[PDB]
């Protein structure tokens, strides 16, 4: 595995050196085996080093987690794709989510939900409930992806609803258990805690992520690198899981449209493979993020397998996450960083090790 | 009975509409005597009918078998379950295996050795070889508990050497046989094509279990129900065979230590009767078969028998099984489908009708 090793240095080191990373943590699934590498430190203060089980905040990588459980809702028969939103909410009946399916809210085209929720909008049912029944979109839903929390929270909310059980418990008691986790986790209980990396912020100082408005759904898991790499390879071989929840991994594989070179699916976002770097950068940038772009909707759903490269970003204040695989390689990757650096940089990694195998 | 038969009936006919099964054959072993139930159909194509005698493939109870061929071995002092690998064939000397024993193969303890063999490595003697020789530990032998096909396959074919013929000679020509078997097969004869039931996959694709390296000694064993209850009632009284192979039997009920509730045999998986649902779910469950679990050691072997409940699930991509017994109370079951539904979902029927006896 020297050779494997000497790729991972050489793609790790240089980035770590140039973006100030105290810690990050790698796992590549190659023909079938795991490999870990593990660099610098979970923590400065006490110099507690990183190692394939320390728990870092994924963000927005949560969202395939989220799709996850809205996935096995669809293999229940619980609810279906072009429902109407309120059809799962019986308080935004009248609102406009009686226009906007779950399909919309799950690729971000309901019409304009911004990146995140109002500052004003605290963690709190009422509050949430309001804000969607008051809500006006800025465009037509299915025409316009704008990347937004929002929107995607609310689709893995209707899905818990969809399944008569709050988000957070169907999490914990169904879907981290049915992939095969057990490192995996929303709010990290007290017993693995002191496996929790700090977190380092834009000013160094040590940060960790506060609750919000359907954290949860858009951005809230704690995972180790061991533990999103054994994701990885649920999503790579959906037959090491029971048949409802192979289906429920199958249901984000597909594609619904393309911006530039991406092809959106249920949390995952997918590129042909290979591709430029320059073009997976692209991809993964802030325009991405923070326009608008208007979609090319497919004449029918996309399986996303074979030669693609199906990735998710994600970061809170103080870390940075990135994993992405390729169906028709078995490659699987992780990278797991307790600083908050650049997209581009994340990718830069990432393409120099798969690139490599 | 009547009696038996509204219990069955009861806990079958509900798990078969949920999970939309074609067909299931059940078979109980009740105070010394056969009962038979079969379900539905063999194949929905030509609707051939489920019977005692219909065969499935039973997946990972194979291993159920490949141990009793290793009990063999062991009483025909051929080899012991301390020897080191590489004792039994020399192509691996000078690997890993001089350090990892016949007992950490049998029993997922020796350091990592992933689920299934890499989709790279084909039915073949030299490939399965080098994949042998270049395997890196991921953890010290005998720590940790990581369920592997290529773990019990080794110590399955290692076995077959230490008593000088093929695995699926000793097989078919001595382990079969020996147990009063002639309905049990790694390949199925010509004449005995017709009852072999189709399977129906995830996407209810009509599927049979392809070649791979080491499927006779993990996965490859196709029976009936009536044949599989015949090695239950063997299991149930070993003395009923000839002397060695009552010892071969006696070899598989054996415990060498503990995950959570259950304690591991070779092949066989036991836990205390009576035991909760949940439990008993739990033991059988995703995390148990994908997350490696730290295993408590027993300080001498336990031997499997009174009160306790000893089980196999197996499954393949078109079929789903379960085996188990309770030696103090002379009580066998055994439950085979042509799908692939979820471990939990076969504990829940197979707990039913034991709780009722
Ligand atoms: C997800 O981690 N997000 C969404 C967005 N950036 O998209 S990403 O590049 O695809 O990750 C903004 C940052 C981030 C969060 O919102 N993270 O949650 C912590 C702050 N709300
Ligand atoms: C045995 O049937 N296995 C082992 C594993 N699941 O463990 S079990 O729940 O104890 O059966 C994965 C699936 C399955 C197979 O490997 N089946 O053979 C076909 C794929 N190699
Ligand atoms: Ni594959
Ligand atoms: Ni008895």
């Amino acid at each position: 595995m020297d050779r494997l090793k000497a790729l991972v240095d050489a793609a790790v080191q240089p980035v770590m050196k140039a973006n100030d990373i105290p810690g990050l943590a790698v796992a590549i699934s190659l023909k079938g085996e795991p490999h870990y590498f593990s660099y610098g430190l979970a923590s400065k203060e006490d110099g507690r080093r990183v190692t394939p089980e320390t728990l870092f905040e994924i963000g927005s990588v949560s969202k395939t987690f989220t799709a996850t459980l809205a996935g096995y809702a669809l293999t229940q028969d619980k609810m279906r794709l072009d429902d109407r939103a309120s059809q799962h909410w019986p308080a935004l009946q009248g609102s406009r989510f009686d226009g906007i399916s779950l399909l919309d809210l799950a690729t971000y085209t309901a019409g304009g939900l911004p990146l995140q929720f109002p500052d004003s909008v605290q963690k709190d049912q009422a509050q949430i409930r309001d804000y969607y029944r008051q809500w006006q979109p800025t465009y037509a839903p299915g025409s316009q992806r704008l990347y937004s929390n929002p929107s995607i929270g609310l689709f893995g909310y209707l899905a818990a609803r969809s399944l008569g059980q709050p988000f957070e418990r169907l999490m914990e008691q169904q879907v981290f258990p049915a992939l095969g986790l057990e490192q995996t986790h929303l709010d990290v209980p007290e017993a693995a805690l002191a496996q929790y990396a700090q977190g380092y912020g834009k000013d160094d100082r040590p940060l960790r992520v506060g609750p919000g408005p359907l954290d949860a759904e858009g951005y809230g898991v704690k995972t180790s690198a061991a533990d999103l790499l054994r994701f990885v390879d649920a999503n790579l071989h959906p037959e090491r899981l029971d048949r409802p929840w192979a289906q429920a991994l199958d249901a984000t594989h597909r594609g619904y449209y393309k911006v530039g070179d991406m092809t959106q699916g249920l949390g995952w976002e997918a590129y042909d493979w290979p591709i430029s770097l320059k073009r997976l950068q692209a991809g993964n940038s802030t325009p991405m993020a923070l326009q608008p772009h208007r979609i090319a909707r497919l004449p029918a759903p996309q399986a996303l397998e074979g030669q693609r490269l199906l990735n998710k970003t994600g970061s809170t204040n103080g870390f940075g996450a990135y994993v992405a695989f390729v169906p028709g390689r078995d490659l699987g990757l992780v990278i797991l960083a307790n600083r908050n650096y650049p997209n581009a940089e994340r990718v830069k990694i990432a393409y120099a090790i798969l690139s490599g195998l």
